């Protein structure tokens, strides 16, 4: 199994050539000041896929500032140091920005978080990350220069799209790699190798996940949210049971999934009529359906969740059977107003989580025709304390007005007169 190999043409054929050369510059600096240095991790895996990979990561054997340092001196740029063992980045004028960390070892106590020391080599800086495909590195210094560094069958794993572990306790030492690893396999269409499997089966099972912190894990879950297609995702942790080790009270169920797929679908004709939505909020909408209150209390406090959501979810778990009644029925705008009055958007996915054909077509429009069309044009309370008193009283106008419009009625000033009418 080869470790060492050639990827010079490779890195002169796919990389632009002014980055090249600055990769030259780094590796000329490195031995300037006796350091051996490499780009890591991400940017290596993207070179081999052919994948197109901006960014650039450098790791030293040696002192990063001290490097950061002497290459700020020929590349003039601004140096932020960082609140990290050793981690430095030199944002360069020109626009680019150089990271910078010195090579580091992890050593694990407990299944929480590693002791660091630099006191490594790039070997065991390699050997702490993930997978085999993210593992790999290319040596900067010039007799070295483009060099693939390749401890653990990574190249390999690539040709045969194999998500895979470093070592037997890598899902236990860091249970996170549970969700990352789900998410590199949708990401490229890769597969978890069988005994990798195995491994991460082991730890789902034996409560490595709830071993793990809350924010860690969510973080690792809006991560997966923000990949190509989450759906494939959330089914594979199904798959592998993840979803209930990390909400207890959630069964994910052919009646959850087509909520769900109901949900993805519906959520960028959201962000396109309504702004920005929060997958990972939309996402708990439907996963945290009918909690009980200290269950809720209990996945609240353990990710860090706001304390309200617990009522928006209950408000759409509630009135969403009406809701399909109301669809059915074609009933009209002024109906569905106070279901959705002045809501999330993600209480608003929540709600297309429910409905396909023609109750989603309805319902997105009567959700538009509030969205605008909404919007009082010339009647203030104002307009109508010249004419009559306080105080709920000109509200209840206000608002019969508004739903009398929202079916709609395209001129005005007749619609009071026409209400108060009705009001007699």
């Amino acid at each position: 199994m080869q470790i060492f190999r050639d990827v010079s043409k490779l890195l002169v054929e796919r990389v632009d050539p002014k980055i090249l050369n600055l990769f030259r510059l780094l590796g000329k600096f490195g031995d300037e000041v006796n350091m051996p240095v490499y780009v890591v991790g991400g940017f290596v895996r993207d070179l081999l896929l052919g994948i197109k990979n901006l960014d650039i990561d450098i790791v030293v054997e040696g002192n990063a500032l001290e490097f950061a340092e002497y290459a700020k001196r020929f590349l003039p740029g601004k140096l932020v140091k960082h609140d990290k063992f050793m981690t430095a980045s030199l944002f360069l004028k020109g626009g680019l920005r150089i990271d910078i960390a010195t090579a580091r070892l992890e050593y694990y106590e407990s299944p929480a978080k590693l002791p660091d020391v630099e006191m490594s080599t790039i070997k065991k800086d390699l050997y702490r990350r993930d997978f085999t495909i993210n593992a790999m590195a290319i040596k900067l210094n010039p007799k070295d220069f483009g060099l693939l560094i390749d401890f653990f069958g990574g190249y390999r794993d690539l040709k045969e799209g194999v998500i895979r572990v470093l070592h037997t306790l890598s899902f236990v030492d860091d249970p996170t790699r549970i969700l990352r690893a789900i998410r590199f396999e949708q990401r490229f269409d890769f597969r978890i190798e069988e005994t990798t499997e195995r491994l991460l089966k082991q730890a789902v099972e034996e409560g490595y996940l709830e071993r793990t912190t809350g924010p860690r894990l969510r973080q690792e879950l809006e991560k997966i949210l923000e990949e190509k297609n989450p759906l494939k995702s959330i089914r594979r942790m199904a798959q592998f049971d993840v979803i209930k080790h990390l909400f207890p009270k959630t069964y994910y169920t052919p009646s959850m999934d087509e909520k769900m797929e109901n949900l993805f679908r519906n959520i960028p004709w959201v962000e396109e009529n309504f702004g920005e939505v929060d997958r990972f909020y939309a996402v708990l909408h439907v996963f945290l359906e009918f909690y009980d209150d200290e269950s809720w209390k209990e996945v609240r406090d353990r990710y860090s969740l706001r304390r309200n959501l617990i009522n928006e979810i209950r408000h759409v778990e509630k009135s969403a059977p009406a809701l399909l009644e109301m669809l059915s029925e074609r009933v009209p705008a002024s109906f569905v107003y106070p279901l959705v009055k002045g809501v999330s958007n993600e209480t608003i996915c929540h709600f297309l989580a429910y409905l396909s054909g023609e109750k989603e077509g309805l319902f997105k429009s009567y959700l538009l025709k509030i969205k605008n069309t909404k919007l009082e044009k010339i009647n203030g309370e104002y307009l109508i304390r010249k004419g009559i008193t306080s105080g709920k009283i000109i509200g209840e106008v206000l608002e019969k007005i508004l739903m009398k419009k929202l079916d709609g009625d395209t001129r005005d000033e007749e619609e009071i007169l026409e209400e108060v009418l009705a009001s007699l």
